[PDB]
């Protein structure tokens, strides 16, 4: 397994898969895409790599650039299986170094590419823990789980010229180019790149469409559970926090542009161990508006239809926010005051909105019971963050002559604390799209797989692969049900599809709550 | 059929009923109860009558004191069958005269009395058109349909001393005394008087409980479709209007007390032909707060529990207000602005309430169709007037150790413009309690009676008669269903009973809308 690219010649490996169904998976763990930053051009955009003679021995898990899984990280943005089994995930990124600009591959003539921008809160994660070879061989596609500058030294900007456009986004654009101008040797199609991701890694899958440098690189998108217009998708206070890690290591010279030229020699391990604690439901180090890759906010920029006709696929796990409440008449009256204070932009005229919300999410038919409160509160954080910025992105993107789809996941692998009372909960969609049941349970996903779960993987890896093939999720190839047609989303009818437990194509998901959060509350302020 | 009372000796008559079921009905049309006002003591309280020797020939329809059925009367307060077939009703009160202080009776030892205070808008009506002999003989009770000072010279007050406590209420209290101290000769029980009425004649059935002069007279009540705390139950601007009929006949001397002493000689026929047009949904001549019979408003007076333990029975015809709309996105946006302006007490801070109402009474699942609007508007006038001042009277009267019942009528005799799209509509409960089907259709009620309707009369004249017997509607004696127990109303559960088309004892009528109108909107102002 040896191939050659314009940059040189690289080797590979091949493995035998666990399940009896699947066959010849080839792997190319660790191939590069750009020159690694070293300390001179840190806090700086990337450049192409060098060239080598002979053969490059590249088959290992490459180092993942520095993170810290014991850092009092936010517990809302991160998924469940990442939080609970943290001891298993922590034993997976052990070797870390400033040099992380590599990318894995999985080769099963012009096959589609499925670049996976791993999720998280922009603080940790890696493609090493999302080793999808089952997904690589089932649908007969090429996966690529890269690594990019994430964390402190990942997405810099300050307001001055010393920290220009966010180096992470254009960092993974450097890889979008590499995959676009070197993939013919690997058997891929440079005209069918389909970025996809989850969590807050899908927030930066919309952000790439509205920019400019993305023109000739990719053609489609997939947005699992994220959106560019939520309350933790973009950073809006770079300067206040960028001068607060410098207040514990020391660069806060009152001269504005006197922080890069002392930190740029600071070692990477001390610079990623600061308690930059963001405001509630806000982030600290994410993509920022500067002008070259984020000209104008997606609030405005999305209205003027300068984005081309790609085909976004939005989705929402039904029930997620299980870490918002985990029952009285003054306990349910206590979350719904600090919640409103924390996440409303802080205008004046609040005293009406709290009571309107408190009236709308009550069930007056049976008020008394304690399973209304602590169960509608889980329906008040699922709606304001994941459920109704999504339809706003669906409408305005469907109007401008473009196809936008939808879905709503429901069914999870049953484990501890996961009854039907406990639905997806920001996760439990990832194992199924990754094929964890179909080859036996792995380490980080402990559950009790059955033959009921394994049928879901077939359909959810046929959709997400036929998609990359042609955008419609069904045309090439066809559980408990079958053949249901994948219905679109248009402003008039708003048909979601319910890829849950029995795939019925229902309509108009939560009309009352979506309309309350989207078309009534803007008037109150 | 000749009897004697403490005032003298009176004759009677007896008739044979149309239906084969019923038998010996006796009647005493026209017996007096008080001295008729003549022109000296007009605008003045009543007094006892004289005494006569021999026998008084009293069997005719007595004159009904002056009204005017062609006077551009309000079309919301009045029932339907009274408005449509106005030509039939107008041929029924032909002979009118200042002298109207008489009362009918119907004798079928200490039998209960069922004094009926006829409805309307306090401008017209009479007991002559509600001749209930079927109701008199079926349940074996005594009816009494009196006449009282109604209209212009009926409920006077000005703010000065020239017009003291409302002469109509204490006028029908004079009859409440007469029936309480002369009924032993007629076979009635002076300790079981049960006032009942409908329309805005049931508004002045609550008003008598909260007063004082009602102590030893009656013991129960029935409130069909009315309440003392609605927007047309009491007059709150006597002076502005009492000086406006005097501006077309002439008494508006700028001296305050210079209107009684010129009008008191004016003939009754000119004084009842003035266009005193009230404000929308308000009235002009109704009971007013002065101090002796209405000490304090039922807004306050009902809170302090000075009213004794009677047993009110509230009720609401499901669907009524069919003369509120009789479909666009700016037609439904046009009623819900002037409606809010007209009927809100005119404070500042309106611009939020209109939009909140417009959001709550929409059906976002299917917005487009034209049978949402012009059908939820009929559900916006039924709720703010008849449906949710009623439950407020039920709760606060059930708390103070008293029994309060409830019901919700649904089924009507089918006629023109009366499908199941068109429910009760402020009326169609009166024929059934009056027995119009059971003896064949009368003049003023044209319909097509069937054997389906005639079973409803049995139950609705067993309830309203067992009630007067013992207050519980069921204990002595027991369609499409049977034996369903008459459930009470208490603050915790709010069980209505649905005496409609199939008597199922459901619970918590319109919790969302009742709670919206009763426990959310008071904060917005």
């Amino acid at each position: 397994p040896v191939v050659n690219t314009a940059y040189g010649r690289v080797r590979g490996v091949r493995r035998e898969l666990n399940n009896e169904i699947l066959g010849p998976v080839v792997q190319f763990l660790g191939v590069p895409y750009a020159t690694p930053p070293l300390g001179a051009r840190r806090f700086q955009p990337p450049e192409a790599p060098a060239s080598w003679p002979g053969v490059r021995n590249a088959t290992t898990l490459p180092p993942a650039c520095p993170q810290n899984l014991h850092g009092a990280l936010p517990a809302i943005m991160l998924p469940v299986w990442f939080t609970d089994n943290l001891e298993a995930a922590a034993t997976y990124v052990q070797n870390q170094s400033e040099d992380c600009l590599y990318l894995n591959l999985y080769v099963p003539g012009k096959k589609p590419v499925m670049l996976f921008l791993h999720g998280g809160s922009y603080m940790e994660g890696t493609g090493n823990m999302f080793d999808g070879s089952v997904l690589a061989a089932y649908g007969n596609v090429i996966v690529a789980t890269l690594n990019y500058r994430l964390g402190v030294l990942g997405f810099l900007s300050t307001g001055d010229q010393a920290a220009k456009g966010n180096y992470g986004l254009l960092d993974q654009i450097q890889a979008l180019r590499w995959l676009s101008e070197n993939i013919a040797h690997f058997g891929g199609d440079p005209e069918r790149i389909t970025i996809f991701g989850s969590g807050a890694g899908a927030s930066c899958v919309n952000l790439l469409i509205l920019s400019h440098h993305s023109e000739g690189l990719f053609q489609k998108a997939i947005a699992q559970s994220g959106t560019a217009i939520s309350s933790w998708s973009v950073n809006y206070q770079p300067l206040k926090y960028t001068r607060l890690l410098a207040a514990k290591v020391g660069c806060d010279r009152e001269d504005s542009a006197e922080a890069v030229e002392c930190l740029r020699r600071k070692p990477s391990r001390e610079l990623v161990d600061q308690d930059v604690q963001p405001a509630r439901y806000h982030i600290a180090f994410g993509p920022v508006v500067d002008g070259d890759v984020v000209p104008d906010d997606p609030e405005i920029l999305m209205q003027q239809g300068e984005f081309l006709n790609y085909d976004m696929l939005i989705g929402v796990n039904q029930g997620e926010g299980l870490k918002f409440v985990e029952v009285s008449a003054s306990a349910f009256d206590f979350t719904v005051s600090n919640f409103v204070d924390n996440l409303y932009g802080y205008p004046e005229g609040k005293d009406v909105l709290r009571e309107t919300i408190k009236f709308m999410y009550t069930d007056w038919a049976d008020r008394d019971n304690g399973e209304m409160r602590r169960k509608t509160l889980l329906a008040l954080f699922t709606d304001h963050q994941w459920v109704a910025p999504a339809v706003a992105t669906a409408k305005l993107h469907a109007d401008y002559q473009s196809p936008v789809y939808f879905y709503t996941f429901y069914h999870h692998c049953q484990a501890e604390g996961r009854p039907e009372w406990a639905d997806a909960a920001h996760g439990d969609e990832l194992p199924y799209v990754f094929g964890v049941p179909m080859v036996g349970a792995t380490d980080l996903f402990p559950c009790n797989f059955s033959k009921n779960d394994v049928m879901l993987s077939a359909v959810v890896m046929t959709y997400w692969t036929n998609f990359a093939k042609t955008g419609d999720p069904n045309q090439p190839v066809p559980n408990r049900f079958e053949e249901v047609v994948w219905s679109k989303f248009n402003s008039k009818e708003k048909q979601y599809l319910h890829i849950g437990l029995k795939p019925r194509v229902r309509d108009n998901y939560r009309a009352n709550k979506v309309a309350f959060w989207l078309e009534l509350v803007p008037h109150l302020h």
